[PDB]
């Protein structure tokens, strides 16, 4: 057995020479050219096995899915998380975590959460009157919110400075995190760790959400009731004291707060961009936009709140936002995962821990599953009849045992924030449809920066 193909590495350097310029995506996808759906890269002196299309993805995460469920690092994030937290962690502390993780966020419900803030967020944008806008910081308020509302038990008005303080920190992180310099980081870290760089101010950011995020842990301790537990917080302090005995136990206060993190790091911006690249696709096809407010009156109507129930009698909304989903392609080359045992995949052997790239742009756009993979078309999700039709390329959340945690709750806002805003808003902007343009990151794609009227109907 040995690894995938793949170009010939040099000793410190790996596979640089053969890099493009334009980044990691770009990279991966050349090599894929040269070198097949799955194949070896050296970055630095680390080997990569990088999967490419949705059958050598599935055949990996989901016909192998124990062997693949391993968390690989991000070198610009590893020195905050160091394999701590849900997202980062690895073996027995990823599954005790995850667990508890799923079944916690899982019990005011998170829809309803969600439905106030909706109701928030409309309640503002009239308050324009149709003013142009940059709806960026809203997007990220909604979605910023709906996480505190989960982990501290309440959510912050839009316009608290103290809150868009640690937002604009926080958030300043993820474009730090998707640039170039971050990118070379990933390759040369071991060097690149002991100069100035992204990464002393991604560390710094984190690091200070963190001392809040610490600070609140001792407000929540302080004011616990143990038959009463508000939030993740509380229950997890809750699970300290009941494995306090035991000193093997993954309940100490350091996965406590890079799990709160975490949940923010993972459930914030990715939520935030889609909600912002679907409004520009809105933009730009004012047919679909308006066959999803005719569809919104016909099955909500115009005076009752969306409500989650409604999705399944909605399937022409709902094929728009699996679209905008596959189009936005915002986690493109996936997050790192390893095999978590000397693992056979496709006649190759893949040493235990080694790193693996779930392209899943590759997936998304991938002609077997949609036929037009480039060009927006909510019939990629529709049969015949009209109904929603399941889709195998799509996996924006990716697949298998490490399958996005948020699933639920993202899907959750992504309908409830869109229907909510178009059954009260119609929408313009001062750049005409045919100029709008799409083009992106890109470690996770972002869409340009765009105005937006919001203009209240009846
Ligand atoms: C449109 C919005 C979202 C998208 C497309 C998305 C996508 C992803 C992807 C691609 C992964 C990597 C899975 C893998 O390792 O292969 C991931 C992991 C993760 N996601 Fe999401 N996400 C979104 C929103 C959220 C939200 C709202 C939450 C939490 C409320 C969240 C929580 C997490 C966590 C905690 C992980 C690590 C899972 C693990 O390692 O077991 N995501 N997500
Ligand atoms: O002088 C400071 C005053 O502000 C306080 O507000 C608290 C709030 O009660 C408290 O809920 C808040 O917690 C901050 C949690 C960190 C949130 C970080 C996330 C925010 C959303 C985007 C992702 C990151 O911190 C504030 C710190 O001040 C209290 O309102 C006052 O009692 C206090 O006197
Ligand atoms: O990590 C060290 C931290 O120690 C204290 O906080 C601890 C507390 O010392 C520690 O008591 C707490 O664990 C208790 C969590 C739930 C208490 C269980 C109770 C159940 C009812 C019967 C009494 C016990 O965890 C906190 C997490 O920080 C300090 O308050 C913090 O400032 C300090 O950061
Ligand atoms: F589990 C999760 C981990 C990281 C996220 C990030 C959250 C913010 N927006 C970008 C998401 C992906 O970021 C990555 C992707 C691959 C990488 C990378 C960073 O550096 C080199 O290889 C989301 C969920």
């Amino acid at each position: 057995g040995k690894l995938p193909p793949g170009p010939s590495p040099l000793p410190v350097l790996g596979n640089l020479l053969q890099m493009d310029r334009k980044g990691l995506l770009r990279s991966f996808l050349r090599l894929r050219e040269k070198y097949g759906d799955v194949f070896t890269v050296y970055l630095g002196s680390r080997p990569v096995v990088v999967l490419c299309g949705t059958d050598a993805i599935r055949e990996a995460l989901v016909d192998q899915a124990e062997a693949f469920s391993g968390r690989g690092k991000i070198a610009v994030v590893d020195p905050i998380f160091q394999g701590y937290g849900v997202i980062f962690a690895n073996g027995e502390r990823w599954r005790a975590l995850r667990r508890f993780s799923l079944a916690t966020m899982r019990d005011r419900s998170v829809e309803e959460r969600i439905q106030e803030e909706a109701r928030c967020l409309v309640e503002e944008l009239r308050k324009s009157k149709g003013a142009l806008l940059d709806n960026t910081l809203l997007f990220h308020s909604i979605t910023s919110n709906i996480i505190c509302s989960i982990v501290f038990g309440k959510r912050f008005d839009y316009k608290d400075p103290v809150f868009l303080r640690l937002l604009d920190l926080f958030f300043q992180s993820f474009s730090l995190i998707s640039s170039f310099s971050s990118q070379v980081f990933e390759l040369f870290s071991g060097f690149l760790k002991y100069f100035p760089g992204t990464h002393r101010q991604i560390y710094r950011n984190l690091q200070e959400i963190n001392t809040f995020i610490g600070q609140s842990v001792e407000k929540h301790r302080a004011t616990l009731d143990p038959s009463n537990p508000r939030d993740f917080i509380d229950v997890y302090l809750l699970r300290m004291e009941k494995d306090k005995s035991d000193p093997s136990s993954e309940f100490h206060h350091q996965n406590l707060i890079l799990t709160v993190l975490s949940l923010f790091f993972a459930g914030t911006e990715t939520t935030s961009t889609t909600l912002r690249y679907g409004f520009l696709l809105m933009l730009k096809y004012p047919h679909v936009t308006e066959r999803v407010q005719k569809e919104i009156e016909q099955v909500i109507g115009s005076h009752r709140p969306p409500a989650l129930d409604d999705r399944a009698k909605m399937p022409y909304t709902d094929a728009v936002i699996h679209e905008i989903q596959r189009l936005g392609d915002l986690i493109p080359f996936g997050v790192p995962h390893t095999v978590t045992k000397d693992t056979q995949f496709r006649g190759y052997v893949i040493p235990k821990n080694t790193e693996v790239f779930p392209v899943l742009s590759s997936a998304l756009h991938d002609p077997r599953y949609f036929e037009t993979p480039n060009t927006f078309n909510p019939g990629h999700f529709l049969d015949a009849n009209g109904a929603l039709k399941r889709n195998e390329g799509f996996m924006p959340f990716s697949l298998g045992k490490r399958i996005c945690l948020g699933e639920g709750i993202a899907r959750t806002e992504l309908f409830l924030f869109f229907t909510t805003i178009l059954q009260n808003f119609s929408i313009a902007s001062p750049v005409p449809p045919e100029d709008i343009d799409l083009t992106p990151s890109g470690v996770g794609n972002v869409p340009p920066s765009y105005q937006i009227r919001f203009l209240a109907r009846h």
